[PDB]
């Protein structure tokens, strides 16, 4: 079963929180209000929007000591016209419920979630920022609330989703085969707390090093997987001479980001050059970089959009990436694209009004 | 920085909770708890209060992020009413590590274990006597960081809760699934410490082996097959090795294995009585078999605090179920193991591996 949004339950605000007057620190700054459903041996309970409040956990809960926990990122856009719309949130709907499945924790329909999240956003439409660059980030979490020591599937679960206003420099990154997001058998390819925590000292290490990302290689041939929380693209003229669009195939270890699938799409869409899921070594970009072949490398997501890199730190080997010698021509295009769809200048299948 | 035991603060329940009488595991919790908070003014003051829910931010990193890690130790109850913990010092010393691996904040684990102490004596009451029962602690470290930008955290908090528990068995034996598809940790990975993210992705596999009708997980490693660890306990395996010497061997410490507080205790404890060699070694299934079919197999078994020591008899592999000559051969290593740890932890002999509450 699954929760209804026609079951939803409103609790307005008594002591809305004063807008930013100023920076927007990445998701450090929160509405007014927040969804919550919670799950049980009767099924899910009804919906609520309510108040942005603390969670009461009791001390075993098992999202906190199995972590039992996932998360999603998608962003909220507001256009000229005040029309907010959202990206592509259908299929966030649908890796948060491969998450939950990978999890054992309780399905729930994709559209009812997807209705709680537009309803949610339509309360704190205000909070939306319709500046240049900005937008509106939407952070839907499930986690299992059993109050048990035991390994097991959850028999309680809390579902609940908080908003906040977010507001081009090229990264270096450190690339040292030391460190190793995922492996193929594991849990990398979805979308989990479990993934990120052991990141943390791995990006102290890179700052320390000189460097702002963590570039994650994987494998005997080391494989460039990830950069950051960011998904890897690399534009340049492949060894049998053909220009191409690269990213890392979905095998296991590679998170399926939603812009990352849309950028494929886009250019596959345009038909101007080669566009392949393939993976890629550092000895092919090294090769590649030599021999002025390389014209651009970038990551994606949600947080950050399309990211250029300038530099990578292989062990000891500096790398300068001359994406930014090259316009970086494929990289504007991508956001000017993506900027009108968002913004609602083309209107287009991939949004969802508000 | 560390908290003291010194400035402990102290909260009574105002209605105690009535004891138990069936006791399930982890379901049952004490009067008390152990809470302490760190923010950028370090760590306040470690406090003791009643057992009592959690208020988190609904950003915190703990829930986003996993940054999350936990503990596992016994206290036991003797004829004397003493009680006593089994080792606590190793568990203090890995769950810094665990801190450290998360960037979490460092603390002083005779501080720690002191306000551990505390909280034991506070709730000594709920420390079971009966044959088989103890009082499980549970210490849990978390990060408390309002802000989803993926970052070191500022905030954290310390809490320990503990549940009688009940007498797990006889020994009664064990089947396992292993099937190389599922992969519980990797060279240069974490799942040699104990972190909430370990756990997670188990809980899957684990109704997988129970829909193809064994009862845990058997996690291979590797293009060989090595067994690493069962559920959640260490393996070990009692046999005649290929160059006919009897041994008892478990895998090493090589990243992919949690360095168990049981395990260790067996390692001391059979290298202590001289009789057969104990060693640290990689066990690939191509070995486990060629030893079946020689029948130079006695003994396999998990180790872990919650199950103590576990007999395997049936293991189902490559479709193919594999008989473990296990309880025929006694067990006696088992069975011998189980004696003498049930000696020292319930004060039968002293021993300095015993911490008195
Ligand atoms: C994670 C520490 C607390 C804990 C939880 C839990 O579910 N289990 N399960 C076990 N042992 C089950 C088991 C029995 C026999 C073999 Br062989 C392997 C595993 N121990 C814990 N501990
Ligand atoms: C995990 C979803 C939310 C989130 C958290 C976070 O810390 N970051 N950081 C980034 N991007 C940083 C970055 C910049 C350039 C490159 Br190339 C790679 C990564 N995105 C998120 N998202
Ligand atoms: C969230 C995420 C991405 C990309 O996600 P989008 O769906 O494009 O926002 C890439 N890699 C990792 C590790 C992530 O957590
Ligand atoms: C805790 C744990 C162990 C060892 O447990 P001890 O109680 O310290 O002997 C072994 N394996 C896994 C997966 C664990 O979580």
């Amino acid at each position: 079963s699954s929760f209804k949004a026609a079951d939803l339950q409103l609790e307005m605000t008594q002591k809305p929180h004063k807008k930013p007057g100023e920076p927007l620190v990445f998701g450090k700054t929160f509405t007014d209000h927040m969804l919550m459903v919670e799950w049980n041996d009767k099924g899910w309970g009804q919906p609520r929007i309510q108040p942005f409040q603390n969670l009461t956990l009791h001390p075993a809960s098992s999202s906190l000591h199995y972590s039992l926990q996932l998360f999603e990122g998608m962003k909220a856009f507001k256009g000229k016209d005040q029309q907010v719309r959202l990206f592509r949130p259908w299929l966030n709907m649908d890796r948060m419920l491969r998450s939950a499945m990978r999890l054992c924790l309780p399905s729930f329909d994709k559209l009812e979630l997807l209705e709680c999240i537009r309803r949610l956003i339509e309360v704190d439409k205000d909070w939306v920022p319709d500046a240049a660059g900005t937008s509106l980030y939407v952070r839907p979490v499930l986690i299992g609330n059993e109050p048990s020591l035991g390994v097991s599937q959850p028999t309680r679960a809390l579902l609940f989703v908080i908003l906040c206003p977010v507001g081009v420099t090229p990264v270096s990154l450190l690339a040292d085969p030391a460190f190793i997001r995922a492996w193929v058998g594991g849990v990398g390819n979805y979308k989990l707390g479990g993934n990120y925590g052991p990141t943390v000292l791995v990006q102290q290490e890179a700052l320390k090093r000189g460097c702002e990302q963590v570039l994650w290689l994987y494998g005997p041939d080391h494989q460039l997987t990830e950069v950051g929380t960011m998904n890897i693209f690399v534009y340049w003229t492949h060894e049998d001479g053909v220009l191409e669009l690269v990213t890392p195939p979905l095998n296991g270890v590679i998170l399926p980001g939603v812009v990352r699938q849309s950028l494929l799409d886009m250019a596959q869409t345009w038909g101007e050059f080669r566009v392949v899921e393939r993976t890629i070594t550092m000895k092919q970009l090294l090769r590649a970089l030599e021999e002025g072949r390389v014209r651009e490398v970038f990551g994606s997501g949600t947080a950050c959009q399309v990211c250029p890199v300038h530099r990578i730190l292989y062990k000891d080997r500096n790398l300068h990436i001359p994406t930014m010698e090259n316009g970086p021509e494929l990289i504007l295009r991508f956001q000017k694209e993506l900027k009108e769809i968002q913004y609602g200048i083309r209107a287009h299948e991939w949004m969802f009004p508000v």
